[PDB]
């Protein structure tokens, strides 16, 4: 009865995601960059790279990719629908604002219901004038922590839950503590942590501090895996493994965050900075050291295929 | 000097005859219009564009220079549909436009990238087609000069160094930040008469005007109709009074005028500044500086001549 939208306006139900990968990108670019720079940017390679990104996920089993990419980081439905269809993973899409610091005059100058107002259009009507709907909303904090701009966003994301039931995917930094913010407005305005995933939580191995969120009911993004810049391989490994065996499997998701082109650094700089990241690691090197001590193929399933169906059904 | 004008004709300094050195057609967000066509109207925004461009031209305006940069939604392709509409020059440029921040993808890669940005427009041509940027933008606000602002400042010296292409200003005069554009300019090597030292009509402290003016640059007195910023019979009073002390070749006149800006909902706009339009400045700011006993000559000075020079020094 729950039904999601996918890039190109089908719909599926939670049942049908299958194997998940909760937190990746296609493509992520600056709008403002991108809008008046056109020559720093090539289209047919970045949809190559996309394409060849999901097809390699496709190989292992992936049925269903989660785009985090929403405004602020260049998000395309008409992008994405060409990948889906080269492809045939489903593409399931959000909305929401990414920012650290500021959000735009248009909003702030109108007031908060703005905001939501576009995010339920979004989940309501339909993405960039097409069919298909977020089925999810992205808040977001960072390294300047919670100025009032982000505060605004971050309590749009939760009204717009409120109105319309969907998941809220959100993007936290650890170091300073942000993903606590998240969790205390959500609890402000009534969200219920079950349908919350504190995003970023696997940048630290810090295990007290990941059940200091974790009791609050909430998912926590183990979802930057291949990024050693904000946590090595061997310690997000060693961290999936320890939270699992302390019980807490039912609140754990994966993914690798991602990013085919990413317009923030050269190309040669992301690749001389994070060489193994991909959207396959989990499948070549973190399920097998999973395995080999002594996580079983079905707590496997149970991360991979029913976290991110729940976080969908409730 | 050949100047671009939106649809890559050229056109040289001599035929911009009457000119709004100031002004825009469109002023929206990327980020916004990107994500949610559904809170614009494009054949409206058009409209608009057209029905204020068509009056400045009853007026016998025939250049509009639009200061419409990167971050306040530039597009050549919606700007040469009003520029054949109309048949008004219409002349763009390159900067980035921010009180604050500059993107990642800049910062990540350092200032040659913003200024090779800018070079591009400048010598190839603005976002795939062949009208290229005639100036460079600088912006600064109540902010102030932070490293983004400063860096994206220095960006638009460096590339007016290359091209030789005017440099047309935004600042605040309430902190001052007027004169942060000015020592950067100065530490950058930019002949300052080849600048426009933006928003200085927004203030009638005339020991302040006076401060920057006798650095050589000229100076936008350039809201006309935004009472907002300072009302209009101030405006009017200083430009008087900026003539009869002897600074006529530096002043240039305009209104900033926005047929769209989504920064706010339009009836906000037309309940806050209703005489705000592109063609105040003949409607009453040249009557009453006439009646003054500011002369036709000394107008056409300013409206006609001094555009041109910027564009030629
Ligand atoms: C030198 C820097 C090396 C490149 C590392 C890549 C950094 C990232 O790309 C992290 C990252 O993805 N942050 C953004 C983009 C996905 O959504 C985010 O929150
Ligand atoms: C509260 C309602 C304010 C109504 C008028 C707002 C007018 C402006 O926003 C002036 C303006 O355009 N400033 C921006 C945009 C043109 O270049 C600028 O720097
Ligand atoms: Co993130
Ligand atoms: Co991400
Ligand atoms: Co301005
Ligand atoms: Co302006």
């Amino acid at each position: 009865m729950v039904r999601i939208s996918i890039a190109g306006g089908n719909e599926i139900d939670p049942g049908s995601m299958g194997l998940t990968l909760f937190h990746e990108h296609l493509r992520l670019i600056t709008e403002v960059v991108r809008w008046n720079w056109p020559h720093l940017y090539n289209e047919d390679e970045e949809l190559k790279r996309a394409i060849d990104a999901v097809n390699a996920a496709k190989k292992y089993g992936v049925k269903t990719i989660i785009d985090l990419t929403v405004a602020g980081i260049g998000c395309d439905v008409r992008f994405n629908e060409k990948v889906a269809k080269a492809t045939g993973v489903n593409i399931i899409m959000g909305t929401g604002f990414y920012t650290y610091t500021e959000i735009p005059f248009y909003f702030k100058n109108r007031g908060i219901d703005s905001l939501v107002d576009a995010f339920v259009h979004d989940i309501t009507i339909g993405i960039q004038g097409t069919n298909t709907r977020a089925a999810f909303v992205k808040a977001v904090i960072d390294s300047s922590g919670l100025t009032k701009d982000v505060e605004m966003a971050i309590r749009a994301a939760a009204k717009a839950h409120i109105k319309t039931d969907v998941p809220i995917i959100t993007h936290s930094f650890v170091g300073n503590k942000s993903s606590l913010d998240l969790i205390r407005i959500f609890k402000e305005e009534g969200v219920d942590l079950a349908r919350t995933v504190i995003g970023h939580v696997g940048d630290t191995d810090d295990i007290s501090f990941i059940e200091q969120i974790l009791r609050e009911g909430a998912f926590i993004g183990l979802d930057r895996f291949g990024l050693d810049i904000y946590l090595p391989l061997d310690k997000r490994v060693k961290t999936a493994i320890e939270l699992i065996k302390r019980g807490w499997i039912d609140q754990l998701l994966l993914s690798h965050d991602y990013c085919p082109t990413i317009d923030w650094y050269p190309p040669e700089v992301v690749r001389s900075t994070v060489p193994d990241w991909t959207m396959t690691l989990i499948f070549e090197k973190v399920i097998p050291r999973m395995r080999s001590e002594g996580i079983t193929e079905e707590q496997i399933n149970r991360v991979l295929i029913d976290n991110p169906r729940r976080l969908f059904t409730g």
